[PDB]
């Protein structure tokens, strides 16, 4: 799983500083 690939995840920290969700 990861970030922003299906599911998509920018909810946690780790994920956050990314383009993806900012």
């Amino acid at each position: 799983r990861d970030c922003c690939t299906p599911p998509k995840k920018c909810k946690d920290a780790q994920c956050k500083p990314q383009r993806c969700c900012a």
